[PDB]
């Protein structure tokens, strides 16, 4: 997802929250 969630939220759709950084399914793209 290439994007961070420290505050546990992100912009890009679709992306859990595997803080601190989010997922696209387990894949952090």
């Amino acid at each position: 997802c290439g994007e961070t969630c420290f505050g546990g939220t992100c912009n890009t759709p679709g992306c859990s929250c595997t803080w601190p950084i989010c997922t696209r399914d387990g894949l952090p793209v």
